[PDB]
């Protein structure tokens, strides 16, 4: 329906400018064609275009094969942090521009985003450190209360998110610290635990505390998909650690799980809500997932596998995800956060940060993911707001000056995955001809339809065809530095 | 012998302060009588390799952890042990007072000190410079008859190596590594960013760079310096990254592979320096076995590839049995050296001084090392400014010797003494030999045997309770003794 309005900050690429009354969006083939869209560090935004399937191919060129029959996982979604700093900046717009901030993410005509993970109070991306039972050794939680955060900012977004997607939208929930009267050092940051043993009063009160968190949220007319056990547990475990935490090895998840989390939540009426375990770096998979899971008190409450990643950093994959779905098939792997920039915080148009999104995207989705979720929402040109001034970069760039955003690379780059691939699509096999620079990953959705994501993380122009058996050839071109989303029918 | 003068700056120990004419010192070590061991420790409550001596008995009165020598188990043989003299290290040093100077020397090389073996030398300028030189900066010389030592190595690395070489009396071995070329051979045109040679291996770029080892060489060779090895390249993935803030020049694993194929090795072979090593990587382990794989499959770079150099920094990224040990497993008659092993968490300065923490991450990384076929370690700068400096970038890592040029004063760090417990007593030609736990524990701990059979273990206590302790030599005895917390300590004994 509306083209991106370019605009250079004098980096690689361009961010596309909305305000109160202009945004960029679709208004959404027949078989024998296939439909393309194209976003290039040139400008091009989700471009689409059709060619025509033909029955044969002849050349030394680049081919992907899909195997249709090799079927992997089942995709849950894509989403992102609805945090402090994110309400704050999205309701500093005024109406009409916050309407056409959430319709980019949530709408149909937008990237049509499934998941929201709401942090249980404050974290490091918030403009002060509370928690929902402040009150010193409250182990009753009469004093449990939402603050303003949650009723004013939060909460009004999230209702609106939900109305303007025609998707289910699935809700994550995550703490990042506890009281400090439940901790060993008194402190919302540094190294420190609960306090005593699992199953004693601290263990017990904490868990009380995600049902008191979800019974409020009910009163406000939402319900979560899921939570985790604890925001990054391995961050507790360090001296000096700057913000929000609440250390846990993996021998304390275990017995948390086992002893307090697990009944607590099984016997309240919220017992649908699913558990994931980790929530950090999958670089601790897979000793923490065998250690909880190997012990069914424990493993009969977990239901997946949350796993965070900082996208400037490259880790082997199979090594983790892949020998942790090994051991544990029927556990769903999810990637829970990462982000970029912490180098400057945020690089306004940057083509290198949307390929870190895509590449990250697809290395996971090979490797057993079943969802991806950024962390902030929007933040402003510093990279915030953020109490320890962690400043960091984000697919929307809020300047409350202009009531203006900037839709950054990193949004399309998202968007070619989360607007394409609904719930419920299916993972199946992809098979190079020949070594090549490009990452690509194929899925059939729940109707048959198929979607290919093909990334060129190189500047050279790369000549492929994609065989589909049931159909025929697609001729195509990956333009050196370009994304590409591939649909067409098959039936 | 002297003991540490210690000083606390307010972290989880102290510093040893040394001046112009106090610093702590041994005397040289003496080995006793078959049936006695020698201990050296060091504490976080502040002990600096303190000697004691003890039995080793036939009656086992240990009930606890049991550690078994296991001597006809043999592993690699270590080259050695070292830092580097960077332009920021020389200049820290050279700012002391003479009489310092030389007891900071000392406190490295002499046997009075911790005896190190190896020193790497940047070629021309890194981030550790106070600006971005290089030997060659008059452009269009593909003759390199412009190629010159500036001020930075004639008047303060050389005399600083000399120094040195002199107080030694162990041979040390030089290593050299350059972070970037002349900038007219690069894609780029600049010393830092996404920038790889000009053309292709085999043209006059790839000469011209191949040659600059030979003239860098001869360059040492004419102020009667010779070279053990140098590498390919420092950190050739950083010069494949946009924007890389500091001095680098990008290779491919490929690109490493035809480089060392068609120009350096041939080149290095047909000069008066072909008895100088190779080491190959000089970067992330992350990127093994990969990068071991395309240059080493190919014979024609094999055969000039003496190692794999491997860097510290990321290790976190990658475990060391995926990546140091399938390297082994796949490329076993290729020794692997730890070239750059430094350092902090993003919230802490980059000095802090008196970090315990620090100093127990330089002896966890040595034990690994050790158990995953490791040859040798240099670390990085041997010596910073409080501010972690100079640098003509940033500040990110810290320093075993920290220079106090207001006050000419040093403050030897717990990394200091935790490298000295390895280099102090591991002489080159030591071999690494099997270590048995008799149960599951907390401890670090590794056995070698020095040349003349003598034994040598390190145990390293990362927790905060004592650890009750026995060690069997099944030739002499049982070893009772105590790892207290927070401890590292070095026991020595003969065999026969
Ligand atoms: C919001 O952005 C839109 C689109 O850029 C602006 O609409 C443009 O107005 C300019 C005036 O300089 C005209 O040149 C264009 O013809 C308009 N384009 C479209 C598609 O309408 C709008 O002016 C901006 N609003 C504010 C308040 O600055
Ligand atoms: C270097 O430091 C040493 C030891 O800290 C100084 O020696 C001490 O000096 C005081 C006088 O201020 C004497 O009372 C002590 O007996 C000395 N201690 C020892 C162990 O000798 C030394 O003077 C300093 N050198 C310089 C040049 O300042
Ligand atoms: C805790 O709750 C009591 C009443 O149940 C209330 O009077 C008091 O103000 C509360 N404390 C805080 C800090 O809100």
């Amino acid at each position: 329906a509306r083209p991106c309005i370019p605009k250079s900050f004098g980096y690689s690429s361009v961010v596309c400018v909305c305000n109160a009354t202009y945004c960029d969006s679709f208004d959404p083939p027949a078989l024998g064609t296939f439909s393309r869209y194209e976003s290039t560090r040139s400008g091009r935004r989700m471009e689409l275009s059709m060619g025509p399937i033909q029955a044969n191919h002849t050349g030394t060129g680049l081919l992907l094969t899909l195997q249709p029959e090799q079927k992997f996982q089942k995709v849950k979604g894509f989403g992102g942090a609805m945090t402090d700093a994110a309400a704050l900046n999205i309701l500093a717009l005024s109406p009409p521009a916050q309407n056409l901030l959430l319709k980019s993410y949530f709408s149909e005509e937008g990237i049509g985003y499934n998941i929201i993970r709401v942090p249980m109070a404050s974290c490091d991306f918030s403009i002060r450190t509370y928690t929902y039972a402040d009150t010193p050794d409250d182990f009753q939680l009469h004093n449990f209360s939402l603050p303003e955060e949650d009723t004013k900012l939060k909460i009004p977004l999230i209702h609106r998110a939900l109305q303007l997607a025609q998707r289910p939208v699935s809700l994550l929930a995550s703490p990042w610290t506890s009281p400090t009267w439940l901790k060993t050092n008194g402190a919302v940051n540094g190294k420190g635990s609960l306090k005593g043993q699992p199953g004693d009063i601290y263990h017990q009160t904490w868990a009380r505390y995600f049902v008191k968190f979800l019974d409020a949220y009910a009163e406000h007319k939402l319900q979560f998909w899921a939570v985790t056990a604890e925001n990054e547990p391995s961050a507790g475990l360090l001296s000096g650690y700057p913000f929000q935490c609440l250390g846990f090895t993996p021998e304390h998840q275990r017995d948390f799980i086992a002893r307090d989390l697990g009944p607590t939540l099984a016997n309240s009426t919220h017992h649908n809500v699913r558990l994931l375990m980790l929530d950090d770096q999958r670089l601790l998979l897979p000793h923490w997932a065998k250690v909880v899971l190997t012990d069914p008190e424990a493993a009969k409450y977990v239901h997946g596998i949350a796993v965070h990643w900082y996208l400037d950093f490259l880790a082997p994959a199979k090594a983790t995800l892949g020998e942790t779905h090994r051991l544990f098939p029927n556990t769903m792997l999810f990637a829970s956060e990462a982000c970029v920039g912490s180098e400057q915080s945020v690089r306004l148009g940057s083509w290198d940060r949307g390929m870190q999104y895509s590449h990250s995207i697809i290395t996971n989705l090979l490797y057993h993911v079943v969802g991806w979720t950024d962390w902030n929402l929007a933040l402003n040109p510093e990279g915030g707001p953020n109490w320890v001034r962690n400043f960091v970069d984000s697919p929307i760039i809020v300047d409350i000056t202009k009531d203006t955003f900037y839709k950054q690379p990193m949004f399309y780059h998202l968007g070619h995955f989360s607007k394409f691939i609904p719930e419920g699509s299916q993972r199946v096999g992809l098979v190079a001809s020949q070594k090549n620079d490009l990452d690509a990953v194929a899925l059939m959705h729940p109707d048959g339809s198929a979607v290919v994501v093909v990334l060129n993380r190189s500047s050279k122009d790369v000549p492929l065809t994609i065989k589909d058996p049931a159909v025929g050839f697609l001729e195509t071109i990956s333009p050196g530095y370009s994304i590409h989303t591939y649909l067409w029918h098959r039936q």
